């Protein structure tokens, strides 16, 4: 085709790529509607005929009420909030996907005698106040030092780069991981029984035994002379 | 007494604050029921079906419906959606914030010539493979031994660079330049005066030309021919 | 074998025979039409809409009703077009049920260099035409006079020149066949709670599938360009 097509090309392709962009947008939202409407209904129905009538009109009314109409107005006022909140959403994912790629660094610090390579320190003595993320480390101190630093490196995707600053800062609370973590030990497969058989539990297991809950301030009492 | 009988007390007290943390906690669950009530019933109301036929009371578990009785599961199951939905958003907002603030890393490498350093270069780097990109800056070419990259910015991670890159690394350019133009060329807070003033015409000018830009969509044959 | 009935063990063997494969002829028809009956009988009844009042049946129905049942006829061919489906149905499982043991033929022709042989090569293969494919191995190259090949392995009744040559035709099925290959190899075992996850939650499922059916397009195209 190429360019004998594109010579007798007319029209066609402006209306080709001018359409079906509207279904892509508009379909979403109704879509959200819907589901807003199963949260909603979590076992209800679809109602929106709460907008008066205005007109003889068939009140089912399905996500939007029926545009072109003055309660439906506002309800695609609602439906172009929830566009932009999902056009928002969208790039929430395409963060979180494109930061395994691994073009990113984490860039982190942390102090050791560790190098991916020959690396002669030259007596590098230069410390100062906050080890953990110094100054830039392109040799700026009080003369040049001799300095080799962290390049990008390979982690748990950015853990070292973000969550092991901030575990560090967990610390004492990272402490209290471990006692997670001893809990996370627990066998998860067989945590996978337990919870598919915890379906019968959770807000009917909260039913059943919420009263004793407010009751553990007796156990908390005698916790404390434990 | 003295300071024995204070850290008593103060697990006593302890306890009583957890107790507060989780009511305030709790208070975003309800509090997000409430929104979505709102959102959804833009110039509605509340009913709920949970106030279901097996429910002895009144219309008072039919308008955010914590429900304890008749349907219950999936309410709570809505309340632990919207939960995570925020705990989630939270660190859409914290992650933004921290970025900008100054200490968050953000090592950029792009293809670049700009130089500040002491007495840099004259040997600098002479890298003819994997183009233009940059890797990890221990001493990202294959052969560089004094290398010297570019320190992470003062001001937000990256963000302007790339959105420098994508425009022409997601190209657009020539639609981006005309794009960009007409929002300068109406940049002026009088037009957003009248934009104000557009909002009751917005949805009223779009009841009036929604058969008006139908019409439009054709354009006699799209401007003549193109 | 060791026959001591001479005339009649031979009539009895033939009797046992005609009985169970009649037998499985009408289940086949029989069972079939209890499972699909049931697959529209997840709900619905049984009453034969093919009947009609000919002699007011007490209760036309049974599945397929055969006999008269007014349009027993569409019955029939119904019954009749499912056993079609069966004896298809069964003849590819039985050919399924081959190169277990051995008996069927796998040999290969793909490019490679792996040697196993006893003071082999030193001639070996010059074929510098028609590519690294390779033709039956005769003597595949246009050449060849000493040539010899490789024999058909161990390796499950798979051809598996087909899969390779087919997945250099998809390398991104390559791609996820490690994936999937450590999705089995992430253990049987717990397969159970997969099928389980996939029973009842597989509603929210295409619930959420909803939402991607809508962004396959756009994801699709997003990569198309990336």
């Amino acid at each position: 085709m190429e360019n004998i097509t594109s010579g007798f090309l007319g029209p066609l392709l402006v209306l080709q790529a001018g359409f079906f962009l509207l279904t892509r947008i508009l379909t979403i939202p109704q879509s959200l509607d819907s589901w807003w409407t199963s949260l909603n209904f979590l076992g209800g129905t679809t109602v929106c005929l709460g907008q008066n009538s205005q007109s003889p009109i068939s009140n089912h009314s399905p996500t939007s009420c029926p545009p072109t109409c003055p309660g439906y107005r506002w309800m695609c006022l609602r439906r172009f909030i929830i566009f932009l909140f999902i056009l928002l959403l969208c790039l929430i994912f395409l963060l979180v996907l494109l930061d395994y790629q691994g073009m990113l660094p984490v860039c982190p610090l942390i102090p050791g005698s560790s190098t991916t390579s020959t690396g002669p320190c030259r007596t590098c003595t230069t410390p100062a106040q906050g080890t953990s993320m110094y100054p830039s480390c392109c040799c700026t101190k009080p003369s040049d030092g001799n300095c080799t630093c962290i390049p990008i490196p390979s982690s748990w995707a950015f853990g070292k780069f973000l969550w092991e600053w901030a575990s560090a800062r967990f610390s004492w609370l990272s402490l209290l991981v471990p006692f997670v973590q001893w809990f996370v030990g627990l066998s998860p497969t067989v945590w996978l029984s337990v919870i598919w058989m915890m379906w019968y539990w959770g807000p009917s297991l909260y039913s059943i035994l919420s009263p004793f809950l407010p009751l553990l301030p007796i156990f908390f009492c005698l916790w404390v002379y434990i």
